[PDB]
């Protein structure tokens, strides 16, 4: 990544790897190590992403939003 | 919110999505995106909260406690 | 308590509330909001504390130490 | 360790607990206490790490990287 990893990563059941960065993104990786996609908040990702029942991957940002995000990528919603 | 979002997300037996912020509330969200209940302590909130067996949502504060929350979203006690 | 709570709350399996200060302390709580033992460290306990799976509760210092606590409150041992 | 630790622990399947450490080092400790290995990252590892379920420890470090680590304390890869 381009920015200091704070977030403890989460696992998700297929094995993919998610945790937020200081540059601004939640990213998602493959056991293989490659990039399976990454999400722009607004700020620092230091909050640690949580995975709910249906896949849905939550993390807070330093833009004051908590994000649900869907395991493709796109925005499911903010608070 | 109106704070930056340190504490990590847990997530509820049913779903419901707790997390902390500066704003010195712990917010309770729905799978919706939506409100449920918000708590205020006398700080910021950091720590990540942790649900137990029963529901009851556990979290910290900069304001020296430790809060015990029902999934209702009032207080059960504090130390 | 008292001091600044960033440790996030880990529970027992008998429902004890295990978290961390910056008074140097990690504190056992009982469900019931009453205090069971506390640990001194030499420094603030800013690690989230994780159970064994014989009860054993592992916690980082800034002391430099990782602390190894026995169920009952005493040192089991320090790396 | 050497420095201050932030990280929260994660056990493993065998009971191996693993933490991050401010002087670059990720741990692996058995639970008696005695040192299993530990992998040295470019900068402080504040991140908690997260355990797969082929046994793979995953965590961040300040030099941007997210490391996956295999059981033996070598580098499976880092993104």
């Amino acid at each position: 990544t381009g920015g200091s990893v704070h977030s403890s990563p989460a696992i998700g059941q297929d094995g993919t790897i998610y945790v937020g960065s200081n540059d601004h993104y939640l990213y998602a990786i493959n056991p293989n190590g490659k990039l399976k996609w990454k999400f722009e908040t607004g700020g620092s990702v230091h909050s640690s992403p949580a995975i709910g029942q249906d896949g849905t991957i939550y993390v807070g940002s330093n833009d004051h939003y908590l994000y649900a995000i869907n395991p493709n990528g796109k925005l499911k919603w903010k608070f």
